[PDB]
């Protein structure tokens, strides 16, 4: 009954006998004093000076005639008698940048989750996010001003559905007071940034994705303590919300009812369908060892901060009892233990990690030059390897493309044509293997350079007739598309079944074959060739006989490449390879990967 604490605390529209007003309530329990100060009083916390509770330390009040759309703050005299003014904790709404100070408005209304929404998180379900920082994906041109929230709904959502991407990711759009943040250092928790609009832009923009047909994950930051001015550091005089750099006192059980309730109202009063946390090693762990001893299991030198492990643990179960069908995504580095595993195991319980390593394994082999990825193989084979260890998203990231780290265009080897084929062909890779696949704004359409959290990204690079540039997207909203049809692409991510290596070593040129397979037992054999060499006549086993035909060939002329492939329905030819019993004469494009399905 303490995880809504949003829905009492803060300011909320009450009436008392009869005439409308606010009603305020803060927690704030080493006060001497507290007051409401705001334009309904002319800034003078005289006016309107708060009631305690000892019992629970709340400060409550009711102002008459206070009404939304009104800014306030709260006004103390902290617990060591000095004076200092506090936004609200539970601002629902807030001032931009340097004006920071509270809104008063109410909650939105519910949003009840389909059960279309809901089967779109599970693990059976194909999960192609499209992750997005509103603040520099498209800008206005002239003014280069920020597209708002509603502009974000006419442009955003078309693009997304469009491209057939499955969920939507946001970078945090909690209240934060510097851009070069992207969201990751916030001010107002419980508030939307008013970089883009109002509230009630945010909810008509999630709401449109919705109508839609996708899905919108939110990063979510219980993991960064608010250290600016008028943010919860040192609340009312004491050491509040945080420790004796800055960790939120996770024990605390109203700290925790903060948080814990700051996911709830993202997923229950504005719909979002899922949370992601950056950085999750910052938050579990701390720079300095206990010193108390060694009562430490799993030896991490005593360093973890088991207060904020339990804190994920327990939230992930509160968001399971509570609002079933959301779920939960990680990305953590120090190769903890089962972050994605149920909390009952011990672990974090967390539905989907981000595969860090397969993203750093892979990249590197694709930077190497082709020529080279001979000696190579382990890059791509031995991801299978781990893969069943976690519920894994294959991310290329915000992260990966910014800071010195070149363009994911930029690493490939190639001249020109070479360069963008290793993509084609990295892509169709991806996509088929096991893993649910996650991509940052700008590489869908092979931008160049870094992506420019101060600027629109290079849209201008699709101004003119078809290039290089179009066959990357368009080869993207197939992988997609296509990836969204076939059952086995994604049905069994998660079981061994669900693949099967055809051809592990074919070491020196550099050639790998595996297949996909759904409950049902049907395949789609995947087929790459990462040097530049065409293959001709090339030979391997299969499990199933009959037609097969390509369904989608990274190399083909629609995506600039040879558009040389097989050609038609190709049916199998009974020759001894691999001991399969059966075997497949194929084209193997130059730099590129081939899927196949069979014909009944
Ligand atoms: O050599 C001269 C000059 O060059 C440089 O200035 C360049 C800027 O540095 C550079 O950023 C680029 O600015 C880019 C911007 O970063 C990028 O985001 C992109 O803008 C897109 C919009 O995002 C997109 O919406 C579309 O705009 C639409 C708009 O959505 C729609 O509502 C309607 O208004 O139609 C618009 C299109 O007309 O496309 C644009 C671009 O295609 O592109 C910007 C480029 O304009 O380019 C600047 C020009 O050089 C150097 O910085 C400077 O030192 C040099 O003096
Ligand atoms: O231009 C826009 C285009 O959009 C739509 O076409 C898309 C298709 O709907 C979609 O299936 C996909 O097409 C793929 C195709 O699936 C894939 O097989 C590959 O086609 C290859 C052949 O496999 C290959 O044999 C070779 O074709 C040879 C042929 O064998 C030979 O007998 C002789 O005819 O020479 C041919 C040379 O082309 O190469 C082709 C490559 O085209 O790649 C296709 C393109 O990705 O994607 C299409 C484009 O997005 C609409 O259906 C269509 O009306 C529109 O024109
Ligand atoms: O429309 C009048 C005025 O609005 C804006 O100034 C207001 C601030 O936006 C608002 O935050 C508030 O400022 C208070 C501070 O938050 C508080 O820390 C302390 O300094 O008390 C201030 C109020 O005295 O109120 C002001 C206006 O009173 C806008 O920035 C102005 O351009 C505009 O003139
Ligand atoms: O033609 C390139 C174009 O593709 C997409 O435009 C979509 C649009 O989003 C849909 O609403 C519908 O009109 O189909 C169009 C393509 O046929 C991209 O949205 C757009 O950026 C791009 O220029
Ligand atoms: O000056 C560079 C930038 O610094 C910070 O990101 C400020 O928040 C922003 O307003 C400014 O443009
Ligand atoms: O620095 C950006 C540039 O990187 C590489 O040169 C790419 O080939 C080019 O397309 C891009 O414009
Ligand atoms: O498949 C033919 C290809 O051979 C090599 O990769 C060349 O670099 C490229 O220009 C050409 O298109």
């Amino acid at each position: 009954t303490h995880l809504r604490p949003y829905e009492t605390l803060g300011a909320h529209a009450d009436t008392m006998d009869g005439v409308t007003g606010t009603r305020f309530s803060v927690w704030a329990p080493n006060a001497r004093r507290v007051s409401v100060v705001g334009q309904f009083n002319y800034w003078d916390g005289r006016r309107h000076p708060m009631r305690l509770r000892k019992e629970s330390g709340i400060w409550e009040l009711f102002i008459p005639g206070a009404h939304n759309g009104q800014l306030y703050k709260y006004e103390m005299i902290d617990a060591n008698g000095n004076l200092r003014l506090k936004s609200d904790p539970y601002a629902f709404e807030a001032q931009m940048r340097p004006e920071t100070a509270s809104l008063i408005c109410g909650l939105p209304e519910k949003v009840v989750q389909t059960e279309e929404r809901k089967k779109a998180n599970q693990f059976d379900a194909p999960i192609s996010i499209y992750e997005v920082h509103l603040g520099s994906w498209r800008r206005h041109t002239d003014n280069n001003f920020w597209l708002s929230y509603r502009e974000l709904a006419d442009q955003l959502v078309p693009y997304a559905k469009w491209m057939g991407f499955t969920h939507l990711e946001l970078l945090p759009i909690n209240e934060h007071p510097f851009d070069g943040s992207w969201g990751y250092q916030p001010t107002g928790l419980y508030a939307p940034t008013r970089r883009f609009g109002t509230r009630d832009d945010f909810r008509y923009f999630i709401d449109a994705a919705h109508a839609a047909g996708l899905n919108v994950i939110l990063d979510w930051v219980p993991g960064h303590f608010p250290t600016d001015d008028f943010a919860l550091a040192e609340f009312d005089g004491t050491n509040l919300y945080e420790h004796s750099t800055l960790i939120y006192n996770y024990g605390r059980r109203e700290v925790s009812n903060f948080l814990v309730g700051n996911a709830l109202y993202w997923i229950e009063r504005f719909g979002i369908d899922a949370l992601r946390v950056d950085a999750v090693a910052s938050m579990i762990y701390r720079d300095y060892s206990r010193k108390e001893g060694e009562w430490i299991p799993n030896e991490f030198g005593g360093r973890e901060n088991l207060e904020a492990i339990e804190f994920l643990r327990n939230t992930n179960r509160i968001l399971g009892e509570q609002v079933s069908g959301a779920v939960t995504m990680a990305e953590e580095s120090t190769d903890f233990p089962g972050v994605s595993r149920p909390q009952d195991m011990g672990g974090l319980g967390f539905w989907y990690k981000w595969n860090l390593g397969w993203m750093h394994d892979t990249l590197d082999y694709m930077k190497l030059d082709p020529v080279y990825r001979q000696y190579h193989h382990d890059k791509l084979t031995f991801g299978i390897l781990y893969n069943y260890t976690e519920n894994f998203v294959l991310p290329l990231s915000h992260d990966e493309v910014v800071h010195g780290k070149k363009s994911i265009l930029d690493r490939m080897p190639g001249d020109a044509w070479q360069k963008f084929a290793n993509l084609r062909a990295y892509y169709g890779w991806m996509w088929a293997f096991p893993g649910k696949k996650l991509l940052f704004m700008g590489n869908e359409f092979a931008q160049g350079r870094e992506w420019n959290h101060d600027a629109s990204l290079d849209w201008h690079l699709l101004e003119g007739g078809d290039n290089w540039h179009h066959g990357v997207q368009r080869l993207v909203r197939d992988l997609n598309l296509t990836y969204r049809h076939h059952k086995a692409m994604h049905e069994l991510d998660f079981d061994p079944y669900g693949f099967e290596w055809l051809v592990v070593d074919d070491k020196e040129r550099s050639v790998l074959i595996f297949v996909r397979r759904d409950k049902e037992g049907n395949e789609i054999i995947v087929a790459s060739n990462f040097t530049p060499v065409p293959r001709h006549d090339y030979r391997f086993g299969i499990n199933q006989p009959g037609k097969w035909r390509e369904i989608l060939n990274t190399d083909s002329m629609h995506y600039h490449g040879s558009n040389a492939g097989n050609g038609g329905t190709v049916h199998s030819d009974e020759i001894a390879s691999h001991g399969r019993q059966h075997s497949l004469s194929l084209t193997l494009p130059p730099l590129a990967t081939i899927w196949l399905v069979r014909e009944a």
